[PDB]
């Protein structure tokens, strides 16, 4: 229970009109033969070019969706879930018509700076009738597991020039993608084709025609199936970037904004809308905290009327409702709120479906998309750094600081000491680390920092 077995079935049905008269009766060690690979009784890390689910979904990071279409004589259009359209000669990025030894080279491009800061291999995602399986040896090549040449990472490119093999950031001038991983989206048990099963679950990506706009629906619909309709929020995911930062930062930023909120406008009750998992972000605030569980909604936003009516206080309307990261519909007036904008481009942040998008932070979770009428009731949450703190240095260098929204006993009283000086930088990286993750904060209109200046009296 491992890896996905050679000796399993595998539905050729969906094969038969690009390979008219394909055996019903089908392994993935026939069918890996029939592509022209010759897989040696080799025990060295590469088991099948097919994986399981299980093992794709540990892989997301690496999904890029394949499909080919006929233009011997047939010329082969290549599209990956990047946009990219390559034509293949026998001898939205729509390229002419080229041979496949330089067709490779473009392919090994286009996945090297697609994952290198993504993944440590590539999964192809398939809608499979035939032709993306037979294209695959004219630029694939597999063979035991192997690091780089330059480095201790796994290999995943190969050079016919140079004769040897390269990671994702040292395959410049490679021609062969070396042990790719793949998975056919048709083998999970679907009725009809692939836009009607796609078009189901998302209105955002449309079909030109090309090859391209049915490797994004595959991906999409990949993505619709393990991590929209099933969720798994026990599955870890690998550190690759500002990971540890961001979610510091965040924990931070809700502290200062929701400390801040209670002190300006003294609510007496602060109702907690979100993870059944929280903790009070303020443990010496004086208000009445009130918890209420929601796990984070995947496919659509939730609705207030929904998370809020149908008879808790009951009065919500009664103090401040917090939605970190609680994904609603309409925020009510009194609210602080902070939510994942799925446009923002990273590399945590993945391409979802139906305009959502999958953050991979430790672990995957599927957001809808961002829509700016949620929020017509609030407004966007200034930048602001408060302090109660005693001003001590205990214990870098100093250049003196000058800023209207340090708000601190020190600035009212003329010069910013070093202490928070120090600490408003540091809050002030931690919230710009935050911003540019994506996250966006929103506050009820009445939110004015200037009532945090009679907290020094
Ligand atoms: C167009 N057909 C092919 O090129 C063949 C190999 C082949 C490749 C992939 C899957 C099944 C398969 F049978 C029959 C030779
Ligand atoms: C550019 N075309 C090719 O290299 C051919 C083989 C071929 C490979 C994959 C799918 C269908 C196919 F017909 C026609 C020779
Ligand atoms: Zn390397
Ligand atoms: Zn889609
Ligand atoms: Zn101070």
């Amino acid at each position: 229970p491992t890896h996905l077995s050679v000796d399993t079935k595998f539905k050729t049905e969906g094969l038969c009109v690009d390979i008219p008269g394909i055996p019903k009766d089908m392994t993935y060690r026939r069918l890996i033969s029939m592509m022209g690979f010759k897989m040696n009784y080799q025990v060295n890390g590469y088991p099948n070019m097919f994986i399981t689910r299980e093992e794709a979904i540990r892989h997301v990071r690496a999904w890029i969706g394949f499909d080919v279409e006929g233009c011997t004589n047939l010329p082969l259009q290549l599209g990956f879930s990047t946009g990219v359209n390559l034509v293949a000669v026998p001898t939205p990025l729509m390229y002419k018509g080229l041979p496949w030894n330089v067709v490779r080279i473009k392919i090994v491009q286009m996945l090297s700076d697609t994952l290198k800061n993504l993944s440590d291999r590539v999964v192809f995602v398939l809608w499979a009738h035939g032709f993306e399986l037979t294209s695959m040896k004219y630029f694939v090549k597999i063979g035991p597991e192997r690091t780089c040449c330059l480095c201790d990472r796994r290999a995943t490119c190969f050079s016919t020039a140079s004769d040897t093999y390269a990671c994702w950031h040292h395959s410049i001038g490679f021609d062969y993608v070396y042990n790719p991983f793949m998975i056919d989206v048709q083998q999970w048990g679907f009725t009809g084709n692939l836009q009607s099963n796609h078009d189901l679950y998302c209105q955002v990506h449309g079909n030109a025609h090309v090859a391209s706009c049915d490797a994004i629906m595959t991906r999409c619909l990949a993505v619709h199936e393990c991590f929209v309709k099933r969720v798994d929020w026990t599955i870890e995911y690998p550190i690759i970037g500002d990971e540890l930062k961001i979610n510091a930062a965040c924990r931070k930023v809700q502290h200062m904004v929701v400390k801040a909120a209670l002190l300006a406008d003294k609510f007496p009750v602060l109702h907690d809308i979100g993870n059944p998992k929280a903790i009070k972000c303020v443990p010496q605030a004086d208000v009445e905290w009130k918890f209420y569980d929601a796990q984070p909604c995947s496919d659509k936003a939730y609705k207030i009327e929904e998370l809020f009516y149908s008879y808790h206080s009951d009065k919500f309307t009664d103090g401040v409702c917090l939605f970190w990261n609680c994904n609603v519909d309409r925020y009510p007036a009194n609210s602080i709120v902070c939510r994942f904008d799925t446009r923002v481009l990273s590399n945590l942040n993945l391409p979802g479906c139906d305009g959502g998008s999958l953050y991979v932070n430790k672990h995957a979770f599927h957001t809808p998309a961002f829509d700016k009428s949620a929020f017509v009731n609030l407004k966007q949450l200034p930048f602001f750094y408060y302090s109660d703190s005693p001003c001590e240095s205990h214990g870098i260098d100093y250049v003196p600081l000058k800023s209207a929204t340090c708000i601190t006993r020190c600035n009212l009283g003329g010069a910013v000491c070093r202490h928070h000086a120090n600490e408003y930088r540091l809050y002030l990286d931690a919230y710009n680390m935050m911003i540019s993750a994506g996250f966006s904060l929103w506050v009820y209109k009445q939110f004015d920092t200037y009532n945090l200046w009679n907290t020094f009296t």
